[PDB]
């Protein structure tokens, strides 16, 4: 209830922008030297969103280990997430190499490939069973096995094959397809349904590698997902759920990737999701 009382006060006083800017002022700042090397320019979608050196995911490849992706290790929640930008036309092989190397079971996608004409990520998985994809640079094959299309999101069963060894893995693609072109969803019900479905699938089990979460830059909608999921985990784990301080959780996550939650509306939406999910 305390988080809800705080929410009602913030709404009443109109202080979402002030709270959000306090977060930005306190956020950690660590170097991103590798992301800024000239040879990595075309591996970054946005010049102002980079992974920190200390938490970036390294590809196991001799020529260039760089991908714009960060390991968010929430120690108290005992859950790890990989937050990444939506893959570029030239980094789709890198993306699936990362999924393979990190042993991830689930991919969470929070955008449409094109929004208001802007390409927010490449078409990095097959839309049709009969047109599988081959990533020649990383020697991976990806096939659509089936998909379950719902009103607010789609879940896909993908088969990822390492063509070198012929080993195959099932990857679940959790695609929230209806986040609005501008702003945040009016209600968090569909987002929470989605978040619970990811958790119910087993993809977050400590038996697998970290779930991979992405949007356009990997910080705004992805930040909302990680923040809400961590907060709901903590409420389920701790003895006093009213003890969960969403701003503190968000500052902890920002130690691992810059810029998580990109507007005061996304912050308010994260509060709504956590308050409503806490009630479940
Ligand atoms: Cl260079
Ligand atoms: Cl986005
Ligand atoms: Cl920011």
């Amino acid at each position: 209830m305390e988080m809800e009382k705080e929410f009602e006060q913030i709404d009443k006083s109109g202080s979402w922008a002030a709270i959000y800017q306090d977060i930005r002022h306190e956020a950690s700042d660590f170097p991103c030297r590798v992301a800024k090397l000239p040879k990595n320019k075309n591996r970054n979608r946005y010049r102002d969103v980079s992974p920190f050196d200390h938490s970036r995911i390294k590809l196991h490849q001799e020529d260039n280990d760089y991908i714009n992706a960060s390991l968010i290790k929430m120690e108290e929640a005992q859950r790890s997430y990989i937050l990444t930008q939506g893959p570029l036309p030239n980094t789709c092989g890198h993306f699936w190499e990362m999924v393979w190397e990190q042993k991830s079971r689930g991919v969470v996608m929070l955008n449409r490939v094109m929004e208001k004409g802007s390409l927010k990520c490449a078409q990095y998985w097959p839309q049709k069973e009969e047109k599988e994809m081959i990533f020649e640079d990383t020697n991976l094959k990806l096939t659509l096995i089936s998909e379950d299309i719902k009103s607010y999101y789609t879940v896909r069963q993908l088969e990822l094959e390492n063509l070198t060894t012929q080993e195959t893995r099932e990857i679940l693609h959790f695609h929230y397809t209806t986040w609005p072109d501008f702003g945040v969803p009016e209600s968090p019900a569909s987002f929470l349904n989605f978040l619970f479905k990811v958790n119910e699938s087993g993809s977050l089990s400590p038996e697998h590698g970290p779930v991979v979460v992405h949007c356009s830059a990997g910080i705004g909608r992805s930040g909302t997902y990680c923040l809400a999921d961590t907060c709901l985990l903590l409420m389920d784990k701790r003895k006093d759920p009213s003890s969960v301080d969403i701003k503190k959780v968000l500052l902890e996550m920002r130690k691992f990737r810059m810029g998580l939650i990109q507007t005061a509306d996304q912050l308010r939406f994260s509060y709504l999701a956590v308050i409503e999910g806490a009630k479940f």
